[PDB]
């Protein structure tokens, strides 16, 4: 398909695939600092 | 039967912070599934160049 | 009986609790590995 | 730059490190969707309680 033209696709898609890493670097912290407050609040009921 | 009740409301209240605490992380989850599978989805492509 | 009721509720509360623990802990080390995972294939990129 | 064989070099050394990632993003949509029943059995218990 001529090689300049899958150099190009090659870039775009590899900054959509760093883009997407990122975003998800920051939602599996998001999501471990989120769940680890929820455990602080479980032991407490523990205690009733 | 008030101590009942007590530990009803005290048991409400942590409810009420285990329900906001569920409510972000299912969304969150939701997101974070896409999101990985959105990042699939373009290395597949990359593998069809 | 309503007495009952209320802590055999709490102590399935409890067992849910923990379990919630396991697979936090679980996703932990998941997460870890996906993110080593992934870095390792940006390095390639 | 980058030449053809350049590109498949790239692509076959992806592809190793793509299906681990597939593999442990499968295993992460299992434990956030066992994580998700279990939360969810927790407020039912909790709501439970509130009645007798």
């Amino acid at each position: 398909q001529e090689i300049f033209d899958k150099q190009r696709r090659l870039q775009e898609l590899s900054e959509k695939v760093r883009t997407c890493h990122q975003e998800a670097s920051a939602l599996r912290k998001a999501l471990q600092e989120k769940e680890a407050e929820m455990l602080q609040v479980l032991e407490d009921i523990q205690t009733i």
